[PDB]
């Protein structure tokens, strides 16, 4: 099982200037409940992205795509391609792709499912804009309600699984 987690705005931004335009600490305790003990693989500038206290992100197997030799910032296995990144693989778990959105274009061919947190935050998107993946006809949807964060932002999960 090969899931993709991403969080977007509304609007389907996911990243902005090296980092995430928004701050929702329910999200991240969603991200944390669902990939706690797992393997994620991420993107090469999602892991610069990491601020040092999350980099490598504690209690989950790090494996980081990139196409150079090795990098500066400790903790992470290398990979040269998603499929070495994908197998082997833990038995009874989902390898969670957690992007960024070149990542999550290479995945999204071989995902099984999509862990989406959407965000209502007006963020009209910016010329530099990382954007969420687009989903297809053979993903089959589920949504949450709307809920209140403490910061007064309302979000929501969708829950995606392939046909
Ligand atoms: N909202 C969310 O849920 C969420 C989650 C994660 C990230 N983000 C945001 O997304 C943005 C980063 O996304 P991004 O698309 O710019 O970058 P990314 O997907 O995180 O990383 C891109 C890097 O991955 C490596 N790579 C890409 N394709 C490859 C391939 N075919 N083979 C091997 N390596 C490959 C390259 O690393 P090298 O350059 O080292 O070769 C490339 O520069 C940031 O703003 C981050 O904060 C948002
Ligand atoms: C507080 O910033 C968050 C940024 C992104 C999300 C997030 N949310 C969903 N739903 N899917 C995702 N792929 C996703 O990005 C995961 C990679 C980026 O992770 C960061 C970045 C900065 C600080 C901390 C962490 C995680 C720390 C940990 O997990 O210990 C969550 C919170």
């Amino acid at each position: 099982s090969v899931g993709l987690i991403w969080a977007q705005s509304t609007s389907g931004v996911i990243g902005r200037d090296g980092g995430i335009p928004w701050r929702l600490p329910e999200d991240l305790a969603h991200f944390k409940r669902l990939t706690m003990g797992h393997t994620v693989v991420m993107g090469r500038r999602t892991w610069d992205s990491l601020p040092a206290a999350h980099r490598p992100l504690p209690g989950r197997r790090n494996v980081v795509v990139t196409r150079q030799t090795g990098l500066v910032a400790h903790g992470a296995q290398v990979v040269g391609s998603l499929e070495q990144a994908l197998s082997p693989a833990e038995p009874d778990a989902a390898t969670w792709v957690i992007g960024g959105a070149q990542i999550y274009a290479l995945a999204l061919p071989l995902a099984n499912r999509c862990e989406v947190t959407e965000v209502d935050v007006d963020l009209p998107p910016e010329d530099e804009d990382a954007l969420a993946p687009v989903l297809d006809q053979t993903w089959a949807g589920t949504s949450g309600e709307w809920l209140v964060s403490r910061s007064g932002l309302r979000y929501r999960m969708h829950s995606y699984r392939r046909l």
